[PDB]
């Protein structure tokens, strides 16, 4: 009594697979079984005609990846009943390849990893997820142990792409031959053709999104377009290396002291920096009753790739059914997780008297000002500029020599410390909807903290905007005072400064939060920044600074030129190498 369940079984086999639907997975797939010789049969003919059929869908956009990545569960549960029959078996399985993929050494985020990976599987590549923080001899040994024909690194932070880069020249060391393939936040195209390619001469392929992923794959796994393809993305990055390489109409650069000369014109002897209501670090946690309110679901659409800003993409005339369904799993998901507290957001949050000299802020124990606990290091734009201060985020916090009092904040947060836990549970049940739904949440839920308790820091902590009632739409247009610049980001791009927060915060004491040798975060779904209360404060890039910077903060932070050369490569206005 129910159409789909009288077509015949491989026929099945590919509505379910199509539908998501998993409540008959086991015995069509048993009848599939029974109905061939060998069991990858199975796997071979109707589970990848289900695969087909969902690609062309997806192919013509009458599917989108949260419905694609419910298929994939369909999949690995026909696969996992199966396996027993395989391996108790003589054959073993024919794919379409096999790729070794990892997070790189000193990265954690692995969404994006996470979803290229589920889309290759769907597309019958067999795909070994060596997870993150992969060092590259692990990389390369379970390449070696396991034949792959491809490898492919995903970073999110600008040091993974050093790390990039010390993958493929030890692939060149090893003489690999097969093609290296990258991808991630804080990869491009220009990335790979300058720094990367010419250090590996197997093809080096940077790919933009999961998509594109499989079109690469298979161009470069066939025996006719291979060397087509190969030549194509070569010409190509030659392009690309003469194009940037001669640096395009660049603005002219600054000495430091012409810079610091031309800093932000503020006149302090007439202004009172706004005074914390409270000094000191405090541990923090909120529900994710609390938190839920201020979560910015657009990015989090767009994870899952449906474009759209949040709530107007629930309308949407393409993807506003998909957009809802993904809103209410996720809403279902929260509920569960809030009921039961098995994901327990939490932070750090602390406030300091403190004051500018030079291009840093000086951190004092007390309000007597005479003991300095630490010193927040920054760097000043250094190009020249035509009636705008040569900006630097210091130039915001009362010059010590004004003798105004005035203060900082720093803050670390994270949607919760369970997150790799209820992860693993996850993919142990072969659910990969589910483990990228949790992460997803997680990282909604970091940044939810973020803008909750900067703005219970505007309101009451700090506590210079008391009155301040601002809607979620104005908390994202960020219609308040004051700024809260995260190290990473083009308006503070030195990494290593998180240090100087987990050392005022004392956050991994206090929260469980790390720091990897890269100053990526642990768990993935955390953020950490400063709070400045000037209102004039703003993001302005720092962007691209000169040999007598780097000297100077190399002599600030007690740290070799090389090295500063290295943390701030995207940043120098010079060619370092
Ligand atoms: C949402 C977000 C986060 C989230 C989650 C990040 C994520 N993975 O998406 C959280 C909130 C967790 C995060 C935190 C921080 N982030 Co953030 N983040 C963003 C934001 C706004 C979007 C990221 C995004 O697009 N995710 C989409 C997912 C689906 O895609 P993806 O990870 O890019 O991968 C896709 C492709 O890259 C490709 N792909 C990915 N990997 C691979 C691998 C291979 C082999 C292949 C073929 C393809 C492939 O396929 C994937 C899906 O199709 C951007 C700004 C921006 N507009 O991009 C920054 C941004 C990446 N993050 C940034 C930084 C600095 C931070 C923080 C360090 C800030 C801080 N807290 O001090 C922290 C670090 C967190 C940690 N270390 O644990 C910077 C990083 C660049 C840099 N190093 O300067 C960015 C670029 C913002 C910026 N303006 O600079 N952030």
């Amino acid at each position: 009594q129910a159409e789909w369940r009288s077509w015949e079984v491989n026929k099945r086999l590919e509505y379910s697979l199509v539908k998501g639907i998993t409540e008959f997975i086991e015995q069509d797939t048993e009848e599939a079984r029974q109905q061939a010789t060998r069991p990858c049969e199975v796997i071979e003919g109707p589970l990848m005609d289900g695969m087909n059929v969902v690609g062309d869908l997806f192919g013509e956009g009458k599917m989108f990846l949260p419905q694609v990545v419910k298929s994939a569960r369909v999949m690995k549960q026909a696969v996992a009943y199966l396996e027993p029959f395989i391996e108790a078996s003589k054959e073993q399985c024919k794919t379409n390849g096999k790729m070794v993929i990892a997070t790189v050494k000193g990265d954690v985020h692995d969404i994006g990893k996470n979803i290229v990976g589920v889309v290759l599987q769907c597309n019958n590549y067999e795909i070994v997820d060596l997870g993150v923080m992969v060092p590259a001899e692990k990389i390369l040994r379970t390449a070696k142990e396991v034949n792959a024909d491809l490898i492919g690194l995903s970073g999110l932070i600008t040091p993974s792409l050093d790390e990039m880069v010390n993958v493929a020249k030890e692939m060149e060391r090893q003489g690999f031959t097969i093609p290296l393939l990258i991808g991630g936040a804080t990869t491009s195209k220009a990335h790979t053709a300058v720094k990367i390619e010419q250090n590996y001469s197997g093809p080096t392929v940077y790919v933009q999104n999961a998509s594109r992923t499989v079109g690469v794959v298979a161009a470069l796994l066939s025996d006719t377009q291979r060397d087509d393809f190969v030549a194509r993305t070569r010409k190509e990055y030659e392009t690309v290396r003469i194009q940037h390489g001669r640096k395009k109409p660049r603005t002219p650069p600054v000495t430091l002291e012409a810079a610091r000369d031309n800093d932000f014109a503020f006149d302090w002897q007439a202004y009172t920096p706004p005074v914390a209501h409270r000094l000191g670090v405090q541990e923090v946690e909120a529900s994710i009753e609390t938190l839920r309110n201020y979560i910015d679901w657009t990015p989090f659409f767009m994870t899952w790739s449906l474009a759209g800003k949040y709530p107007r993409i629930l309308e949407d005339e393409v993807v506003g059914v998909e957009a809802q369904r993904l809103f209410k799993d996720a809403n279902d998901m929260l509920d569960k997780l809030s009921a039961e507290k098995t994901l327990n957001p939490r932070g750090v949050v602390g406030l300091f008297p403190a004051n500018r000299v030079g291009d840093d802020i000086e951190i004092y124990r007390d309000e007597t000002r005479t003991h300095v606990i630490n010193v927040s290091h920054h760097l000043r734009q250094q190009t020249e500029k035509t009636g705008f201060a040569n900006y630097c985020l210091a130039d915001f916090v009362a010059p010590k020599l004004s003798g105004k009092a005035d203060y900082i904040g720093a803050f670390a947060v994270t949607g919760g410390l369970e997150e790799d836990a209820l992860a693993d549970a996850f993919e142990a049940q072969h659910d990969d909807y589910n483990k990228i739904m949790v992460k997803a949440l997680a990282d909604r839920l970091a940044e939810a903290f973020a803008e909750y308790l900067h703005e219970r820091v505007r309101k009451v902590y700090w506590g210079y905007a008391p009155n301040e009632n601002l809607s979620n739409e104005e908390l994202i247009r960020e219609n308040y005072q004051g700024i809260r610049p995260a190290p990473g980001y083009p308006a503070c791009p030195e990494h290593t400064e998180k240090a100087t927060i987990w050392e005022l915060l004392e956050v991994e004491k206090h929260t469980g939060m790390k720091l990897t040798e890269s100053f990526a975060m642990w768990p993935g779904a955390s953020v950490s920044g400063w709070y400045f209360s000037h209102p004039d404060s703003k993001y302005y890039a720092v962007a691209q600074i000169q040999r007598d910077q780097v000297e100077d903060y190399a002599r600030r932070k007690g740290m070799s030129v090389t090295e500063v050369e290295r943390w701030l490569a995207p940043n120098l206005g010079y060619d370092a190498d």
